[PDB]
């Protein structure tokens, strides 16, 4: 499928370029992140709930979801989101804003038929962790 190949090529090229940039931390899983603003709060565990502000975009800059201008943050259980978020959240002190770069395998994978997120899409998120509930 043409889109699956295109998205894989673009994502791999992005991650390969981004890993060299100052402030980009590359984890063993392949998840990448960059600290935008450091917070001093607790880090959530895998069973915790979090309140967050966030924006998700594709490599070409297209925003596909955001809490911005909605008037409310979003709430998630740490383990009930995509793996890249589950992993990233557990490293984030409350109060922090990070940009995370999620390889498609830690997001929706290669059979993501279509919709907002098609196959082999590497996803980029700005995540402001507001609070953690144990
Ligand atoms: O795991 C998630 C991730 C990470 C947390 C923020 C959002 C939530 C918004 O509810 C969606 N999920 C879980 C989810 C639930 C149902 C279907 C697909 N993904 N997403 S997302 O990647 O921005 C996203 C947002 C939207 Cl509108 C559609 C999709 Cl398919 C994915
Ligand atoms: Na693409
Ligand atoms: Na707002
Ligand atoms: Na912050």
């Amino acid at each position: 499928n043409k889109k699956a190949d295109e998205n894989k090529v673009k994502g791999e090229a992005f991650l390969t370029e981004n890993k060299n940039k100052p402030g980009v931390v590359v984890l063993p899983s392949g998840l990448q992140y960059k600290v935008i603003n450091s917070g001093n709060g607790v880090k959530p565990g895998k069973s915790d709930t979090v309140t967050v502000e966030y924006t998700g975009r594709l490599i070409d800059g297209t925003v596909f979801d955001s809490t911005e201008k909605t008037g409310k943050p979003a709430t998630f259980q740490v383990s009930q989101v995509i793996p890249g978020w589950t992993e990233a959240l557990q490293l984030m002190p409350a109060g922090s804003t990070w940009e995370i770069y999620v390889p498609s395998g830690l997001a929706y994978g290669p059979r993501s038929v279509g919709g907002p997120i098609g196959p082999n899409e590497t996803l980029i998120f700005k995540i402001h962790l507001i609070s953690v509930k144990k």
